[PDB]
This record gives C-alpha cells, sequence and structure tokens, in this order.
C-alpha cells in the first residue's frame, strides 16, 4: 500500500460538513483516510462513497471488528459494500474471528489490518500481554497488514520484529496521545493522525508541519 | 433491571430493512427487547433504530462491542444513544479506562452499558477465556450492573454469575444456532439472546413460541 507522505488522516469528526471541509483542507497532503464509527454512526455509511467521490482517497474502516466469525463476516461485507478498501480487526477474539474477515476481504478485493496492541493506558491490562501471540497468529494466518501503538515505541518496534520488514504497519497515537511522528516511522510504514489535525485551528498548517518534521523520511 | 418479556431477546442480524422489520413484527407478541448490531446498522443506518421504535414497542440494545480507546468510545456511545438506543454492549478486554468512558456517557445521557466479559465462539478460548474472570471483576469494581456472557460455555456462564452477584443483570447469546440450551442458560442468565433460530425460521413466530414453550416454567 502506497500512502502519500506516510500520513493517514483519522477523520473522527462527527459532522458531515466539518468532516468534508477539514478533509478537503488537507487533501493535498494525503491520499488515505481512516474512517471510524464516530463519523459513520453520525452520518451513515454512505459517507464513505462521498469521500471517494470528492477526494479519490483510499479508505480504511477502523471498525475494531471483534465479534464471532458469523457476525464478523456480515460486518466486513457491509463495510466493503460501502466502499471501504480495508478494515481494522481486533485479534483478541481469536483466529476464527480474524479468518472470517480475511475470507470476505479476499472475496471482495480488500485488505484486513490486524490490530495487535492498542496504545491507550487500559491496553496494559489485558491486550499487551497477548499482543506478541496475536502478532504471531497474524503471521500464521497470512495477515500482511498490522496496527501497533505509537504511544509505546518499544512495543511498536517489537511488533515490527515479529511481522518482519515485508509486512505493512500503520500506527495511531501520534500527536494528541503523545506519539512522535519521526520516532513512530522508525518502525511503522505510516502514521495515523487525528485530533492534532482536525481539531487544529488551521488543519492544513498542522498537516504541513507534521510532514515537515518527517520530510527527512 | 429492565423487564425483558419472556426472558427472550431477539438478535436481529438480518441485513435488509424490509426483512428485519417484517421478522421483528412477526415476533412482537413474544418479545419487547431487540438487540441490533452492526450487520443491520451498517447496512441500513442508525435511523433503523428510529424505525423499530416507531413500529414496535421494543427496547433497543446496540450490540456494538465497543472496543476502542476512551475518547473514541465516548463518541461511539454518544452517537448510539443519540439515535435512540436504550443500551450498548461494550468489550471489557481493552481495559478499565475504555469501559469507564462508556459508563460516563451512559450516566450523562441516561442510558445503560452492558459489559461483554466473555464470548462463546471457538476463538474465545485463545485469549478471552483466560481474561474473563478478571474482566468481570473489573466490571463489578467499575459499577457495571449489566453483563453479557456465553450460553455455549455453561461452566463459564455460571462463574460469571457468581462474580457479578445475583443483583446484576445478565443476558446470554449462543442459544440455538450455536448450540446453547434455553433452559440451561436461564439457570444463570436473566434473559437469553436468540438470533438465527428465530429469524431464519420459516415462521419466526412459531420458532419464538416454541422456545418460550420450552421455558414456560422458568
Ligand atoms: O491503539 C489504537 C487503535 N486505534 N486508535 C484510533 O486511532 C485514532 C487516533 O486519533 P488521534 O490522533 O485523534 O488520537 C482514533 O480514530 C482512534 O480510535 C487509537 O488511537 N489507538
Ligand atoms: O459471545 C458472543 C457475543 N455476541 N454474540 C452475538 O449474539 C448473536 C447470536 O446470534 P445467533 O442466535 O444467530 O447465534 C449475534 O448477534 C452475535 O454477534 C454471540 O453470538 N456471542
Amino acid at each position: 500500500m502506497d500512502v502519500m507522505n506516510r500520513l493517514i488522516l483519522a477523520m473522527d469528526l462527527m459532522n458531515r460538513d466539518d468532516a468534508l471541509r477539514v478533509t478537503g483542507e488537507v487533501r493535498e497532503y494525503i491520499d488515505t483516510v481512516k474512517i471510524g464509527y464516530p463519523l459513520v454512526l453520525s452520518e451513515g455509511m454512505d459517507i464513505i462513497a462521498e469521500f471517494r467521490k470528492r477526494f479519490g482517497c483510499r479508505i480504511i474502516a477502523d471498525f475494531k471488528v471483534a465479534d464471532i466469525p458469523e457476525t464478523n463476516e456480515k460486518i466486513c461485507r457491509a463495510t466493503f459494500k460501502a466502499g471501504a478498501d480495508a478494515i481494522i480487526v481486533h485479534g483478541f477474539p481469536g483466529a476464527d474471528s480474524v479468518r472470517a474477515c480475511l475470507n470476505v476481504a479476499e472475496e471482495m478485493g480488500r485488505e484486513v489490518f490486524l490490530l495487535t496492541e492498542m496504545g491507550h493506558p487500559g491496553a496494559e491490562m489485558f491486550i499487551q500481554g497477548a499482543a506478541d501471540e496475536i502478532a504471531r497468529m497474524g503471521v500464521d494466518l497470512g495477515v500482511k497488514n498490522y496496527v501497533g501503538p505509537s504511544t509505546r515505541p518499544e512495543r511498536l518496534s517489537r511488533l515490527r520484529e515479529i511481522i518482519g520488514q515485508d509486512s505493512f504497519l500503520i500506527s495511531p497515537g501520534v500527536g494528541a496521545q503523545g506519539g512522535d511522528p519521526g520516532e513512530t516511522l522508525r518502525f511503522a510504514d505510516a502514521i495515523i493522525v487525528g485530533r492534532s489535525i482536525y481539531l487544529a485551528d488551521n488543519p492544513a498548517a498542522a498537516a504541513a508541519g507534521i510532514i515537515e518534521s518527517i520530510k527527512d523520511l
């Protein structure tokens, strides 16, 4: 996957007008947008097609898929039907639940991104201790796309070690949550940035600044 | 705790508005509580909740298995309650702060959180099962009063009931298609969740009636 400027916009605004306007302001800096439930549940799944029509950008649905296999397949089908190019799935629920997603992605020409470890404080309670095993499960299942935490560069580095240099890795937690753009890119192929951009007084300048700090990479 | 008619909750996972509405209407005389998940919501929009409320006199539980960071969890809960959902199901594996974020929104918006402590599919054995008891204990500590546990694992469901106490409310999916027995599950759960066994039946009403007939004494 070729992500422009190695920067993925996490568009979590919950108003269609603001979401479209802000994304439009930073469109020259990106070509990949991560859309999640905050926006989809507020404005509908048709918003995905609207983004493709207005920006011709890649769409990653950050839906943290975490249900039983049967339901996961239905969720992936509905998501890809709406035009998403990829979907983010939790690994904690087990291999069968991940496989269900991989099946639908293969049938509709999309990609599955396996979320192995999250970066918020609570992730240390249960997720962190299972993260390495979840990553190995991904490798065993043939997963090639992963999501790891910018807030814990040592954990992100370990994830990269497990999956190898060939796998694709994206990482949220940059900016608002404290992650550093440059350091995160030492291990991840692309960084995900939300609030530091869409809540900034001037989103375009915010995006430009981040890219400027990593222009060397 | 919510008074679930016949201790039976319909898992409406059909992905077509016409079929979802028709089947729910066919069993309305037996159920006043419907669980709506992403299969239907992502196919027809959150306004589907409005349609169900308008057409039927049923409570709505949004099975969204919320599993994001605290900030995103808050946004998801706000959007879900804004649409009319009475309650939302949240995953506990992401930790205490992520669950607390949901409880805070539920409290401010006057709605409820159901904590999913353990799942019943085969894959649940890998990581979820070993963390379930602690996730349940965490829920009790956080003040959670509503829980979701697996009908497919009677031993696990029984332990969950012990951990949360008799006052807590517990609902359980996995009955029917996944092999769980209605009566056996109700020994521990306040209500059972049933999807395919009802919505894929030639006559959903007859299927619902049959299940209720098997637990009449309960
Ligand atoms: O471990 C994870 C997984 N996902 N996200 C998601 O990535 C984005 C981060 O946005 P932010 O830059 O505004 O913090 C949000 O959409 C959030 O749900 C995280 O923050 N951390
Ligand atoms: O541990 C869990 C948690 N949730 N569900 C959900 O409960 C319903 C079960 O439906 P079924 O009767 O068709 O199996 C579906 O909506 C499914 O996502 C399970 O099956 N198991």
